């Protein structure tokens, strides 16, 4: 009942962990194309 | 917007979910060792009492 315990907790901190990974792949792929979009758009305009 | 790490923040979110209920679970089976073991002795002390 300790070694369920213990497995629960693993399956949650390993769960954390990918989903904090996600956000941080997502904010910085938002930003990158962000950043990119508007450089395209100021080109255009030059 | 990727459709895969989206679907793999499903997976995340579920894993997530389905550990947090696992350790409702064995909470629930917690309070009924306790409860089962208190029946035990009790009964025990009983049994010492009357013989």
């Amino acid at each position: 009942l300790d070694k369920l315990k213990e497995f629960g907790n693993t399956l949650e901190d390993k769960a954390r962990e990918l989903i904090s990974r996600i956000k941080q792949s997502e904010l910085s792929a938002k930003m990158r194309e962000w950043f990119s979009e508007t450089f395209q758009k100021v080109k255009e305009k030059l």
